[PDB]
């Protein structure tokens, strides 16, 4: 009768597949975000805002795509473009028109971008951005905000979810950590002091807007604006990681809303139409280090970079997002969802808070739902929610036919509607009661 | 004139190149695509043929850079892709196709007990060097000059520049400081390096066959020698099978070398002709990617292991084994080298078609009856002029044929002997054109 036991009985097909996965993969998964004790779902189908597991259970999905699926699962305009491109080849050992057309839409949406190059992933994008910044400036050091996520490569793996003392994570050359400067989010005096001491040796200041993982740990717009101006003053490149915000918060990225012009912008996920790929774009002179005729030439290649299948999906997705005014839709739905959740928490006498911006929200157990200032989250002053409770919450939602991400994050898509959000609220009501039944809530 | 005819035939590509140059460095998204005055813009490919925006059809010998073992749009592969598309792309969860794909990898490579999917071949070798350093606690990497493992910071210096050991632009000089470069087949120097630094070497990584699948050949015995030295000094051995995987044979190059690498890198053909990569190897080595490892290496990827790539990989692998594709393209590759060298001999030309398995490379300046590539491996033969190679590629395009950058050819399951003979017949005229313009 426990949540854990109900979970195991409803997802019996997923424990069978999890066991096969564990014999060939570490922790039975191919990505750390998929680790889930005792086992995760194995999905065999997804359409619209629903996905189906190997047992036939249907779930209302709020996280599939990790933000890439701004248009939802199998949007017919995207899938038709993919199907059409597939009937014409994948790799020509040559240029092709669809990469140009894709590129022209990126340049039209981000005036800061005059030149770009496609990459294989969001992680390759930020990796290339750091290489380009170091090669352009001739400098050594990278300035990162602690907790901000830019991928799993060597230069962003230390100080993300560990090693906040500047030490190198396992396998990271200590010289890489030695050449990384970490500042805490919204710590302005620290940032001014880091530039005062190291400004001339900083190749780039890279930051994720909204905050770590699209606002799980909020960072203020004004903190990024001042960081961008200090980088400009000292000759460091400002790199804005718009992998999640791109073509989700608005038609012109987060940088339009911040009123900054980054020297480099990293894009992937929705900017790639929901298929593998990434995009690095930025200043004409900076991107010149990728030209064959540069004295600071950075080597960049990639077999499937810019491939026509991804490009067709991105062309179709970008055009649909602009034409159907999707960003404004999901921004309104996200605000509706945050108010509905916080009304629920107050209704039930629970000190939980739904926070965030734009097309989703995050949950912070232990803060009142009428909280206005997320500063205690940014300063890591609030206590970490019990890990058993978070796990039980995710399992109980699955029992009720809903799936969210992480420790309580939601993304909304063009195919979500107010009714779906209201079902989410109704579902959470039951889940919170089940967590109380097992004495997992704190008060 | 070759250059003027090229321009007149590819008018539509010049139009598109003009739009590309507004938005991309050099009008391309990959260094390998840079071509003066401009490259072809391709809008369709099927089988072994591709068509440019002007409607010209080309017999293709390089599409996929090796990944298209099965050619353009193989029916089984495209059907599987189309089916998987209709069921979703990203579930924020695991799915059966990645397991089924993984189980085929482990069945072909017994050395791979655990594996992780990645987004590309470049991500695979990046992850492999991290895993090796985390597992051993060592700093230094040994690799072979000219060998290509991607464009990330740990394999960019000493690939086509900075052979003295200095850092390429943007590479932390400390990364170059932590890289050891040895010339291919320089067995003497390899033992010297392990003697001076063996205890600090995390991994020896090498591409089999040679740089870019044999452009600069490396010997099988040299790789075996290195794999032994590494195991003897406590260093890992990383075999980069991104090109050889599911091309040379059903069990990779490592089965032909009789070696068990501690880590194996796969992509291109192992991912079914779609974006993706695979890192696999020893149980204890791959354990650094486990939640509860004392040496945890963070790894993630939004579209890593996605069901579209997995669907293509499953169908491609099953087709390659079921239709005995590797034996066929290996046989065709041997004929191609024989036919080309027969042509060079009939023409009294001092060129050599060399290589192994399902392709060949061209070396101007060596007799076609050469049996020892040592002069190529040791950089003793002057690498060919670029103006000649570019003119040659342009001339082949004028005849309806396309090959790889430096004069290399990959063969697929849909190539036949008649396609190779047409290639030879076309090379005959092109060589005569290059001579008429005094470009040989």
């Amino acid at each position: 009768g426990s949540i854990l036991n109900d979970y195991k009985r409803k997802t019996e097909g997923s424990v069978f597949w999890a066991q096969r996965a564990r014999s060939v993969m570490p922790d039975g998964v191919t990505a750390d975000t998929r680790v889930f004790d005792p086992h995760g779902l194995f999905i065999s189908d997804a359409q619209g805002v629903h996905k189906t597991d190997v047992d036939g259970n249907v779930y209302l999905d709020f996280f599939g795509g990790h933000g890439a699926l701004v248009l939802g699962h199998g949007h017919p305009r995207v899938n038709a473009a993919i199907a059409e491109a597939l009937s014409h080849g994948v790799q020509y050992a040559a240029s092709h028109p669809l990469e140009v057309r894709w590129a022209e839409r990126i340049v039209a949406a981000f005036p800061s971008i005059r030149k770009l190059r496609f990459t294989g992933s969001g992680t390759e994008t930020t990796l290339l951005a750091l290489r380009v910044a170091r090669a352009f400036t001739g400098r050594r050091m990278i300035l990162r905000i602690a907790t901000h996520y830019h991928g799993w490569h060597d230069f962003s793996a230390s100080g993300y979810n560990s090693h906040f003392d500047g030490q190198p994570a396992p396998g990271v050359l200590p010289e890489i950590a030695k050449n990384t400067l970490l500042i805490r989010p919204d710590d302005i005096e620290g940032m001014r002091e880091v530039f005062a001491q190291h400004g001339s040796d900083i190749a780039a200041f890279i930051a994720e807007p909204v905050g770590s993982h699209f606002g799980v740990t909020p960072v203020s717009d004004s903190f990024l604006r001042e960081g961008a101006e200090l980088a400009r003053q000292y000759g460091a490149l400002f790199i804005l990681d718009e992998v999640i915000s791109g073509f989700r918060v608005g038609n012109h990225g987060m940088q339009a809303l911040l009123d900054v012009q980054p020297d480099l912008t990293c894009l992937a996920k929705a900017s790639a139409g929901g298929l593998p790929g990434g995009i690095l774009g930025g200043r004409e002179d900076v991107m010149g280090v990728l030209s064959r005729g540069s004295d600071r030439k950075v080597l960049h290649q990639g077999t499937f970079t810019g491939n026509p299948i991804t490009a067709a999906a991105a062309i179709a997705a970008i055009d649909t997002i602009l034409e159907d005014d999707v960003c404004a839709k999901i921004n309104d739905l996200g605000q509706f969802a945050r108010e509905a959740m916080n009304h629920l928490f107050a209704r039930k006498g629970l000190n939980w808070l739904a926070y965030g911006r734009f097309s989703g929200f995050h949950l912070m157990p232990g803060l009142p739902p009428n909280t206005t200032d997320t500063g205690s989250i940014t300063r890591a002053e609030v206590a970490r929610p019990d890990v058993k409770m978070i796990a039980a919450m995710r399992m109980a939602l699955i029992l009720e036919g809903v799936d969210i991400g992480g420790r309580g994050s939601v993304f909304l898509s063009a195919q979500h509607e107010r009714e779906h959000v209201e079902h989410l609220v109704t579902t959470f009501d039951r889940v919170l009661d089940r967590l109380a039944d097992e004495n997992l809530l704190s008060w």
